[PDB]
C-alpha cells in the first residue's frame, strides 16, 4: 500500500495499463456473465463504462490519507461484488436492473475525483502547463499529459458532491448506457437514490459498506506507481506546506498591515517581500534565497503560463505615514506578490478567514 | 389565468412562438444590460440558454394545480429579478457571477418537467405516437411532434429533484456556458448549491421566494393556449380518472382473486373482463360498451405502438377450481389485460400497494 507524498509527480496510465493485471480481466469476464448481455453489449455498456471510469479516476486515493488506487478498486470490488450479491437474493434481477446496480456501485465516489483535490499538469520536472478540467475529459485527452501533481483541497467542496455526482454519472456512462437507464422510470429512480450514498439497491449498498457482503472478488492488486520528485518546484513545495501548517495554527498575521498574507474577495494574496521573506528568515538552515523560492513558485503554480488563470501575479494598494511617523521613510504604497483564486487550496485545515484593507 | 384539464391535448410551441410577446424581448434585452457581456457572448450564453429553457418547459406549469406557463414565466422572473436585485447589492459582481445567478434562478425547478408528469405525444386525434423522454432532448427536436396529453406521476419522484437538476442543467445549458461556470470552482460550487434550493446567491434566492425582491420585471403574459379535445381516447379518459379516484379511497379491489386490477414486481395489472367491467356496470348512464372503452385505453397507452414500451398486452396465471366448488364450471386459467409498468401513473395519490398471486 502506497499513499501520495505532497509534492511528488504521478504518472498518467491508460486504462489499458492501469486493467492489464489478469485479476482486472477475471472480473471484467465475471461481470459479463453476470450481464446476461450478448459480447457485443456487454462491451458497449460494462466494458466501456470500467474503461472510462479508470482513466478518469487515475490512481487517485478515495482520500488523500487512503492508498494510492483505491479510488478505481473499491470502485470496481462495489460492484462486482454488489451486482453478485444482489443477483444471488434475486435471480430475476433483470439485465437493466443489474448494469443499473453496477454503474452505481461503480460511480458512486467518483465526484472525489473532483472536490479531494486539484490536479496540476506537469512536465517532467514538476513545471506547471494547465490546471485539470474533469468536467471536459480525462486526463489522457491530451496525448502529451504524461504528469501531474496533486493538490490537496480543504473539505469545503464535499458539500457539493450530491451534485457533482450526476454530472459525472452522465459525462462517463456511454451514452446509450444513460439512455437505457432512462427507459424505466423506477429503475431509473432507484439508480439515482443509489448514487447519493448519504430503492432497490440500497440494502446491498449498505451490506457493502459494512463488509457484510458476499463477494466473487476479495481484493484488487494496488500496482507500483513510480512517484517522481519535482525538482524545479521543490522549495517551493516545502514552503507551501510551511505556510499551510501555519496558517492552520495561526502562527501568521492576515489581513493586518504587519502580515504578507492578505484574503480578499478575489483570493488570497501572498506578498513576495512578506510572507515569503519570512520563511527565508524563521528557516536558517535551509539553502535557498528568497529569490529561488519565488521563482520556485511561480514555477508551481503557473505564473508565466496563460492557462494558469486562477493564479496571478497581483498589486494591491496610512501605510506610508506609518512609516514616516514611527520608521525612517521621513528622511510606492502597493504590495508586491501571488493572487491564489481559491483560497482552499491554502487553508485546507480550517476556516477560510474573511475579506477584510488592501484593494486592486 | 389557464390550468390543465386532465386528458386534453396541448399544443407545441416554438421557443420563437413563446417568446414573441414585447414583455419577453424586454427582458430579454434588460438581461443583456445586466450581462456586460457583449453582444456575439450574450446571444451564446444567455439567449441560447432561454430559448433551450423554454423549447424545453413549453407550457408546463410549475405543479398540475398551477397556471399554464407557469414554469417558463417564475424561471425567467426569479433569473431577471435576481440578478437585477443581487447587482444592486453586489455593483462589482463579475459577468460570470451576474451569468450564474441567472442561469440559476431560471434552472431552478427545471426538474419538474420529470417528475410531475409523463407527457405522451399524441395525433390531433389524441391517440398516442411515443412518450417524451426529456432526457433525449426537448419536444421540438422532432419535428412532427405537434400534441401532446400531461399524464399525471404520484408525489415519489419528487425525491430526485436533488439529481434530476444538476442533469438537466448541464443538457440545457450551452457547452461553452457550463465550461465558463467551472474556470472558477468558488462560483461554481455557490452555482450548485443555489440550484439545490430546500452560497453567496442563497439570500437573494430566497428574497425571491418570501417576495422581498426588488424586481425589473412584475409579471409576464399567460398567453393563451387552445387545448383540444382527444376523441380517440375520451372514454378511456373518463375510466382512467374514475379508477384513479376508486384506487384513492380504496373502492376497488387489487391483488385477491376477486379483483380486476394486481400490482407485480412489473406494475399495474387492469385486466379486462375485470375493472373495466366493473366501471361499465357501475356507470349505467354512459353511452358506451366495453368494446370501446377498451379499444379507447390501447389508444391512450399506445398499446399497438412499439414505441409505447412502458404499456403492454399482457396474461396472467385454485381459481379453476374454485368455479368448480363455488360456481357451475363443474358442469382457461390465465387472466386478461393491460400492463402499465409504472404504477405511479395510477396510484397518483396514496401508496403503492405491495406485489402480491398471479404472474407472468
Amino acid at each position: 500500500n502506497q499513499f501520495y507524498k505532497p509534492g511528488m509527480l504521478v504518472p498518467v496510465f491508460s486504462a489499458a495499463g492501469l486493467l492489464k493485471n489478469g485479476r482486472y480481466q477475471f472480473l471484467l469476464q465475471q461481470i459479463e456473465t453476470l450481464s446476461l448481455l450478448p459480447t457485443e453489449q456487454y462491451a458497449q455498456l460494462y466494458e466501456a463504462l470500467v474503461y472510462r471510469f479508470v482513466e478518469f479516476v487515475q490512481v487517485l486515493p478515495i482520500r488523500l490519507d487512503e492508498p494510492l488506487c483505491s479510488l478505481m478498486n473499491e470502485g470496481l470490488l462495489r460492484g462486482v461484488n454488489s451486482l453478485n450479491h444482489y443477483i444471488q437474493n434475486h435471480p430475476e434481477a433483470t439485465p437493466l436492473e443489474r448494469y443499473a446496480l453496477f454503474s452505481a456501485g461503480l460511480l458512486l465516489e467518483v465526484a472525489h475525483a473532483v472536490v479531494n483535490q486539484k490536479i496540476f499538469i506537469t512536465d517532467e520536472e514538476g513545471n506547471f502547463i494547465k490546471q485539470w478540467n474533469p468536467f471536459s475529459g480525462p486526463l489522457i485527452d491530451d496525448v502529451e499529459t504524461k504528469h501531474y501533481k496533486i493538490m490537496p483541497l480543504s473539505s469545503y467542496y464535499q458539500r457539493n458532491i450530491p451534485s457533482i455526482t450526476p454530472i459525472l454519472v452522465r459525462q462517463l456512462l456511454p451514452d446509450e448506457g444513460f439512455l437505457w437507464l432512462t427507459s424505466d422510470m423506477r429503475v431509473f429512480s432507484d439508480w439515482m437514490q443509489a448514487l447519493r450514498d448519504d430503492g432497490r439497491f440500497e440494502h446491498v449498498l449498505q451490506l457493502f459498506k459494512h463488509k457484510n457482503i458476499d463477494g466473487l472478488f476479495n481484493t484488487l492488486p494496488a500496482l507500483p506507481v513510480n512517484l517522481q520528485d519535482s525538482p524545479a518546484t521543490a522549495h517551493a513545495d516545502a514552503f507551501l506546506n510551511w505556510l499551510k501548517e501555519a496558517l492552520a495554527t495561526n502562527q501568521i498575521k492576515v489581513n493586518t498591515s504587519d502580515a504578507g498574507v492578505h484574503v480578499i474577495p478575489e483570493g488570497v494574496f501572498l506578498e513576495k517581500t512578506g510572507i515569503f521573506k519570512q520563511y527565508i528568515d524563521l528557516h536558517v538552515n535551509v539553502p535557498v534565497n528568497l529569490f529561488t523560492v519565488y521563482q520556485q513558485f511561480g514555477n508551481l503554480f503557473g505564473l508565466t503560463k496563460l492557462s494558469g488563470i486562477d493564479y496571478r501575479f497581483e498589486q494591491l494598494f496610512d501605510a506610508l505615514k506609518r512609516k514616516s511617523k514611527m520608521g525612517f521613510a521621513g528622511l510606492s504604497p502597493t504590495r508586491e506578490g501571488v493572487l491564489i483564486a481559491d483560497p482552499n487550496l491554502i487553508f485546507t485545515r480550517g476556516e477560510i478567514p474573511s475579506a477584510t484593507y488592501l484593494k486592486l
